[PDB]
């Protein structure tokens, strides 16, 4: 299959911290668990990230909807890569959002 990475954000905490990341996520971004867990995913953004697409994810997360955007992201060493990000909300039976899950693909090609 295509090369992707996977994370889980906790939506019971107000700023959606990451609580789990696949090994490829660390290997792709250059960050380790000590710098990823407990933090919001936006640390991967930087100068060239498009604010209009960031705002697309912000709104989908507040509305508890799925969302797919492509973002410029930066590895720990500063170098950029194009991240095709799909976020999916996970609900409890009472309709509340408990977790957000994300598939991240590096589409720099
Ligand atoms: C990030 N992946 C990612 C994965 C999940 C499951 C979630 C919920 C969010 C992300 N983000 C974005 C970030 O957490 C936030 O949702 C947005 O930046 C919008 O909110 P703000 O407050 O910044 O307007 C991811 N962002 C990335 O840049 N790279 C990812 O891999």
């Amino acid at each position: 299959g295509l090369r992707h990475t996977f994370v889980v954000a906790d939506a019971t905490l107000p700023d959606c911290p990451l609580v789990y990341a696949s090994e490829g996520f660390y290997a792709m971004t250059g960050y380790g668990p000590d710098e990823v867990l407990g933090h919001n995913c936006r640390f991967l953004q930087g100068e060239g990230t498009d604010p209009k697409e960031v705002q697309k994810i912000r709104d989908a997360i507040k509305k508890g909807e799925a969302c797919s955007v492509r973002l410029l992201n930066y590895r720990k060493d500063g170098t950029p890569f194009w991240n095709l990000l799909t976020v999916t909300p996970i609900k409890t039976p009472d309709g509340r959002v408990s977790k957000f899950v994300g598939v991240q693909v590096d589409v720099t090609s």
